[PDB]
Protein backbone atom coordinates (compact mmCIF):
# COMPACT_ATOMS: atom_id res chain seq x y z
CA UNK A 1 0.00 0.00 0.00
CA UNK A 2 1.65 3.15 -0.85
CA UNK A 3 1.47 5.89 1.71
CA UNK A 4 1.56 9.99 0.98
CA UNK A 5 2.30 13.57 2.46
CA UNK A 6 -0.63 15.80 2.31
CA UNK A 7 0.62 16.98 -0.91
CA UNK A 8 0.43 14.20 -2.73
CA UNK A 9 4.00 13.26 -2.59
CA UNK A 10 4.67 9.16 -2.43
CA UNK A 11 6.40 9.01 0.75
CA UNK A 12 10.19 6.72 0.53
CA UNK A 13 12.78 5.78 2.29
CA UNK A 14 16.33 4.71 1.59
CA UNK A 15 19.33 4.00 2.79
CA UNK A 16 23.08 5.17 1.79
CA UNK A 17 24.98 1.75 2.33
CA UNK A 18 28.20 2.46 3.38
CA UNK A 19 30.86 -0.62 3.55
CA UNK A 20 32.38 1.05 7.39
CA UNK A 21 32.20 3.76 9.45
CA UNK A 22 34.68 5.84 6.99
CA UNK A 23 31.86 6.22 4.26
CA UNK A 24 34.41 5.80 1.15
CA UNK A 25 32.24 3.06 -0.46
CA UNK A 26 28.28 2.85 -1.00
CA UNK A 27 26.13 -0.11 -2.09
CA UNK A 28 24.23 0.70 -5.24
CA UNK A 29 21.50 -1.32 -7.09
CA UNK A 30 20.26 -2.35 -10.52
CA UNK A 31 17.12 -0.23 -11.79
CA UNK A 32 14.10 -2.77 -11.82
CA UNK A 33 13.08 -1.82 -15.55
CA UNK A 34 16.48 -0.93 -16.79
CA UNK A 35 19.09 -2.95 -15.27
CA UNK A 36 21.98 -1.34 -17.20
CA UNK A 37 21.49 1.77 -14.61
CA UNK A 38 22.34 2.03 -11.07
CA UNK A 39 20.04 3.19 -8.36
CA UNK A 40 20.14 4.43 -4.80
CA UNK A 41 18.46 1.19 -3.13
CA UNK A 42 14.97 2.57 -1.23
CA UNK A 43 11.05 2.28 -1.67
CA UNK A 44 7.64 3.23 -0.22
CA UNK A 45 6.83 3.65 3.04
CA UNK A 46 4.03 1.63 4.62
CA UNK A 47 1.10 3.15 6.18
CA UNK A 48 1.99 3.92 10.08
CA UNK A 49 5.43 2.73 9.20
CA UNK A 50 8.47 4.80 11.05
CA UNK A 51 10.88 6.25 8.10
CA UNK A 52 13.71 4.53 9.84
CA UNK A 53 11.90 1.05 9.44
CA UNK A 54 10.71 1.33 6.28
CA UNK A 55 14.35 2.54 4.53
CA UNK A 56 16.72 -0.33 6.61
CA UNK A 57 13.34 -2.84 5.59
CA UNK A 58 13.94 -1.33 2.09
CA UNK A 59 17.76 -2.13 2.01
CA UNK A 60 17.17 -5.49 2.87
CA UNK A 61 14.46 -6.22 0.12
CA UNK A 62 16.85 -4.44 -2.88
CA UNK A 63 20.41 -4.86 -1.65
CA UNK A 64 20.32 -7.70 0.62
CA UNK A 65 22.32 -5.73 3.47
CA UNK A 66 21.95 -5.38 7.09
CA UNK A 67 23.76 -3.58 9.47
CA UNK A 68 23.94 -0.30 12.29
CA UNK A 69 21.26 2.19 11.08
CA UNK A 70 22.75 6.12 11.08
CA UNK A 71 22.05 9.42 11.18
CA UNK A 72 18.87 11.05 9.09
CA UNK A 73 21.18 12.99 6.60
CA UNK A 74 17.50 14.66 5.22
CA UNK A 75 14.65 14.80 2.94
CA UNK A 76 14.98 14.80 -0.81
CA UNK A 77 11.93 15.69 -3.13
CA UNK A 78 11.64 14.49 -7.00
CA UNK A 79 9.55 17.04 -8.48
CA UNK A 80 8.81 15.22 -11.61
CA UNK A 81 7.48 12.00 -10.07
CA UNK A 82 6.04 13.31 -7.04
CA UNK A 83 7.77 11.73 -4.28
CA UNK A 84 9.80 12.19 -1.08
CA UNK A 85 12.65 10.05 0.42
CA UNK A 86 14.28 10.12 3.70
CA UNK A 87 17.56 9.29 3.23
CA UNK A 88 19.52 7.09 6.27
CA UNK A 89 23.21 6.52 6.48
CA UNK A 90 23.48 3.03 6.77
CA UNK A 91 26.38 0.92 7.99
CA UNK A 92 26.76 -2.68 6.44
CA UNK A 93 27.87 -5.30 9.22
CA UNK A 94 25.85 -8.17 6.84
CA UNK A 95 25.78 -9.19 3.35
CA UNK A 96 23.15 -11.77 2.35
CA UNK A 97 23.83 -14.03 -0.53
CA UNK A 98 20.12 -14.38 -1.58
CA UNK A 99 17.85 -11.91 -1.31
CA UNK A 100 13.96 -10.93 -2.29
CA UNK A 101 15.24 -8.81 -5.12
CA UNK A 102 17.89 -10.85 -6.45
CA UNK A 103 15.38 -14.02 -6.66
CA UNK A 104 12.21 -12.31 -7.88
CA UNK A 105 13.79 -10.27 -10.40
CA UNK A 106 17.53 -10.47 -10.77
CA UNK A 107 18.69 -7.25 -8.82
CA UNK A 108 22.39 -6.46 -8.79
CA UNK A 109 24.06 -4.83 -6.27
CA UNK A 110 28.02 -2.97 -6.55
CA UNK A 111 29.92 -1.11 -4.32
CA UNK A 112 31.16 2.73 -5.55
CA UNK A 113 33.65 5.11 -4.62
CA UNK A 114 31.44 7.56 -3.35
CA UNK A 115 32.69 9.94 -6.40
CA UNK A 116 31.77 6.57 -8.76
CA UNK A 117 28.45 6.41 -6.76
CA UNK A 118 27.74 10.24 -8.15
CA UNK A 119 28.80 10.09 -11.68
CA UNK A 120 26.51 6.72 -12.16
CA UNK A 121 23.48 8.53 -10.49
CA UNK A 122 23.86 11.70 -12.34
CA UNK A 123 22.20 10.95 -15.29
CA UNK A 124 18.91 9.01 -14.49
CA UNK A 125 18.76 9.96 -10.68
CA UNK A 126 20.27 13.72 -9.71
CA UNK A 127 18.52 13.98 -6.92
CA UNK A 128 19.85 10.54 -6.15
CA UNK A 129 23.49 11.79 -7.05
CA UNK A 130 22.41 15.11 -4.62
CA UNK A 131 21.84 12.50 -1.39
CA UNK A 132 25.79 12.23 -1.25
CA UNK A 133 26.50 16.32 -1.57
CA UNK A 134 26.91 16.96 2.40
O1 LIG B 1 9.66 4.00 -13.50
P1 LIG B 1 9.16 2.61 -12.92
O2 LIG B 1 7.60 2.47 -13.01
O3 LIG B 1 9.96 1.41 -13.31
O4 LIG B 1 9.41 2.66 -11.32
C1 LIG B 1 10.11 3.66 -10.64
C2 LIG B 1 9.18 4.38 -9.65
O5 LIG B 1 8.13 5.08 -10.34
P2 LIG B 1 7.90 6.65 -10.18
O6 LIG B 1 9.17 7.30 -10.79
O7 LIG B 1 6.63 6.88 -10.92
O8 LIG B 1 7.74 6.88 -8.61
C3 LIG B 1 8.60 3.35 -8.67
O9 LIG B 1 7.63 3.96 -7.82
P3 LIG B 1 6.05 3.70 -7.95
O10 LIG B 1 5.66 4.22 -9.39
O11 LIG B 1 6.01 2.22 -7.74
O12 LIG B 1 5.41 4.50 -6.79
C4 LIG B 1 9.80 2.88 -7.81
O13 LIG B 1 9.36 2.11 -6.66
P4 LIG B 1 9.86 2.60 -5.22
O14 LIG B 1 9.39 3.97 -4.94
O15 LIG B 1 11.35 2.36 -4.98
O16 LIG B 1 8.99 1.58 -4.30
P5 LIG B 1 9.17 0.03 -3.83
O17 LIG B 1 8.52 -0.83 -4.89
O18 LIG B 1 10.73 -0.20 -3.61
O19 LIG B 1 8.41 0.19 -2.46
C5 LIG B 1 10.73 2.10 -8.74
O20 LIG B 1 11.87 1.54 -8.04
P6 LIG B 1 12.15 0.01 -7.76
O21 LIG B 1 11.79 -0.28 -6.35
O22 LIG B 1 13.66 0.06 -8.03
O23 LIG B 1 11.33 -0.82 -8.76
C6 LIG B 1 11.26 3.03 -9.85
O24 LIG B 1 12.12 2.31 -10.74
P7 LIG B 1 13.71 2.45 -10.79
O25 LIG B 1 14.07 3.63 -9.89
O26 LIG B 1 14.06 2.62 -12.29
O27 LIG B 1 14.24 1.11 -10.26
CL1 LIG C 1 33.40 2.65 3.50
CL1 LIG D 1 14.99 10.35 -7.36
MG1 LIG E 1 12.36 0.66 -4.61
MG1 LIG F 1 11.41 -2.02 -2.94
MG1 LIG G 1 8.28 -1.39 -1.17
Amino acid sequence: TRTYDGDGYKKRAACLCFRSESEEEVLLVSSSRHPDRWIVPGGGMEPEEEPSVAAVREVCEEAGVKGTLGRLVGIFENQERKHRTYVYVLIVTEVLEDWEDSVNIGRKREWFKIEDAIKVLQYHKPVQASYFET
